[PDB]
Protein backbone atom coordinates (compact mmCIF):
# COMPACT_ATOMS: atom_id res chain seq x y z
CA UNK A 1 0.00 0.00 0.00
CA UNK A 2 2.82 2.47 0.71
CA UNK A 3 5.91 0.94 -0.71
CA UNK A 4 6.97 3.08 -3.69
CA UNK A 5 7.58 6.77 -4.17
CA UNK A 6 6.59 8.55 -7.36
CA UNK A 7 7.08 12.11 -8.61
CA UNK A 8 4.12 14.05 -7.18
CA UNK A 9 3.88 16.17 -10.32
CA UNK A 10 3.68 13.44 -12.95
CA UNK A 11 3.89 9.94 -11.53
CA UNK A 12 7.36 8.95 -12.61
CA UNK A 13 8.66 6.02 -10.50
CA UNK A 14 11.51 7.39 -8.26
CA UNK A 15 12.24 5.26 -5.18
CA UNK A 16 10.99 2.74 -2.57
CA UNK A 17 10.42 2.83 1.19
CA UNK A 18 12.74 -0.18 1.42
CA UNK A 19 15.56 1.97 0.13
CA UNK A 20 15.39 4.65 2.83
CA UNK A 21 18.82 5.26 4.36
CA UNK A 22 19.41 6.43 7.92
CA UNK A 23 22.31 8.93 7.49
CA UNK A 24 23.74 10.09 10.79
CA UNK A 25 20.93 8.12 12.54
CA UNK A 26 17.79 9.44 10.76
CA UNK A 27 16.64 9.10 7.14
CA UNK A 28 15.07 12.62 7.56
CA UNK A 29 17.18 15.85 7.50
CA UNK A 30 15.87 19.45 7.37
CA UNK A 31 18.13 21.98 5.74
CA UNK A 32 18.15 25.37 4.09
CA UNK A 33 19.87 26.62 1.01
CA UNK A 34 21.56 30.05 0.71
CA UNK A 35 18.25 31.49 -0.56
CA UNK A 36 16.62 30.44 2.75
CA UNK A 37 14.39 27.73 1.25
CA UNK A 38 13.74 24.96 3.76
CA UNK A 39 13.75 21.34 2.51
CA UNK A 40 12.65 18.20 4.37
CA UNK A 41 15.10 15.76 2.84
CA UNK A 42 14.68 11.97 2.98
CA UNK A 43 17.89 10.03 2.29
CA UNK A 44 17.63 6.99 0.00
CA UNK A 45 20.40 4.62 -0.90
CA UNK A 46 18.94 4.25 -4.40
CA UNK A 47 16.56 6.06 -6.77
CA UNK A 48 15.62 5.86 -10.42
CA UNK A 49 13.80 7.99 -13.01
CA UNK A 50 15.81 11.08 -12.21
CA UNK A 51 18.05 13.20 -14.41
CA UNK A 52 21.26 14.35 -12.68
CA UNK A 53 22.25 17.79 -13.84
CA UNK A 54 25.79 19.05 -14.46
CA UNK A 55 28.87 18.15 -12.51
CA UNK A 56 29.16 17.80 -8.71
CA UNK A 57 29.80 20.63 -6.39
CA UNK A 58 30.89 20.74 -2.73
CA UNK A 59 29.60 24.31 -2.25
CA UNK A 60 27.13 24.58 0.67
CA UNK A 61 26.90 20.81 0.89
CA UNK A 62 24.61 19.66 3.72
CA UNK A 63 26.40 16.32 4.21
CA UNK A 64 30.03 16.33 5.19
CA UNK A 65 32.38 14.90 2.60
CA UNK A 66 29.78 14.81 -0.21
CA UNK A 67 29.51 16.74 -3.40
CA UNK A 68 26.12 17.21 -4.96
CA UNK A 69 24.31 17.34 -8.26
CA UNK A 70 20.74 18.56 -8.77
CA UNK A 71 18.32 15.66 -9.34
CA UNK A 72 15.31 16.47 -11.53
CA UNK A 73 12.40 14.17 -12.27
CA UNK A 74 13.57 12.65 -15.57
CA UNK A 75 10.06 12.78 -16.93
CA UNK A 76 8.68 16.24 -16.00
CA UNK A 77 11.73 18.21 -14.80
CA UNK A 78 10.44 18.82 -11.25
CA UNK A 79 13.25 19.46 -8.79
CA UNK A 80 13.10 16.37 -6.62
CA UNK A 81 16.36 16.67 -4.72
CA UNK A 82 20.09 15.95 -5.11
CA UNK A 83 22.48 13.13 -5.76
CA UNK A 84 25.48 12.99 -3.41
CA UNK A 85 28.83 11.46 -4.32
CA UNK A 86 32.52 11.67 -3.57
CA UNK A 87 32.12 10.74 0.12
CA UNK A 88 32.53 7.66 2.31
CA UNK A 89 30.28 4.83 3.64
CA UNK A 90 28.35 5.26 1.50
CA UNK A 91 30.22 6.84 -1.42
CA UNK A 92 26.91 7.99 -2.90
CA UNK A 93 23.23 8.44 -1.99
CA UNK A 94 20.13 10.49 -2.87
CA UNK A 95 18.58 13.26 -0.84
CA UNK A 96 15.00 13.67 -2.00
CA UNK A 97 12.50 16.33 -0.99
CA UNK A 98 9.71 14.49 0.81
CA UNK A 99 6.81 16.68 -0.16
CA UNK A 100 7.66 16.45 -3.86
CA UNK A 101 7.03 12.67 -3.83
CA UNK A 102 3.82 10.66 -3.59
CA UNK A 103 3.81 7.36 -1.72
CA UNK A 104 1.69 4.39 -2.77
CA UNK A 105 1.39 0.74 -3.72
CA UNK A 106 4.02 -1.13 -5.86
ZN1 LIG B 1 7.82 14.32 -12.52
Amino acid sequence: GASIFRCRQCGQTISRRDWLLPMGGDHEHVVFNPAGMIFRVWCFSLAQGLRLIGAPSGEFSWFKGYDWTIALCGQCGSHLGWHYEGGSQPQTFFGLIKDRLAEGPA
